[PDB]
RNA sequence: UGCAUAU
């Protein structure tokens, strides 16, 4: 009896030039039609909520093809950008070893 | 408030 785990697996997707209206139901109801959606962000500023933030799918399978059709999407008159996100972290701190073989 | 990675 082995591990067994899941394949697809979630992914952080940043999302940018977003109308500064743009808050969390309204980022993953854009992205949630192709999917599901488990987590959604926005950049957290003095001004409030921002014109820019991030969504997070349920399955990279449809984390790819929804970046995909809403890249060059114009929401609410701004061309957007979408693209996989640095999460927390940039440091990676899920496995270490003191050797290199095999 | 058009500030653009996780102030």
């Amino acid at each position: 009896h082995m591990n067994t785990e899941n394949k697809s697996q979630p992914k952080r997707l940043h999302v940018s030039n977003i109308p500064f209206r743009f808050r969390d139901p309204d980022l993953r109801q854009m992205f949630g039609q192709f999917g599901k959606i488990l987590d959604v962000e926005i950049i957290f500023n003095e001004r409030g909520s921002k014109g820019f933030g991030f969504v997070t799918f349920e399955n990279s399978a449809d984390a790819d093809r929804a970046r995909e059709k809403l890249h060059g999407t114009v929401v609410e008159g701004r061309k957007i950008e979408v693209n996989n996100a640095t999460a927390r972290v940039m440091t990676n701190k899920k496995t270490v070893n003191p050797y290199t073989n095999g």
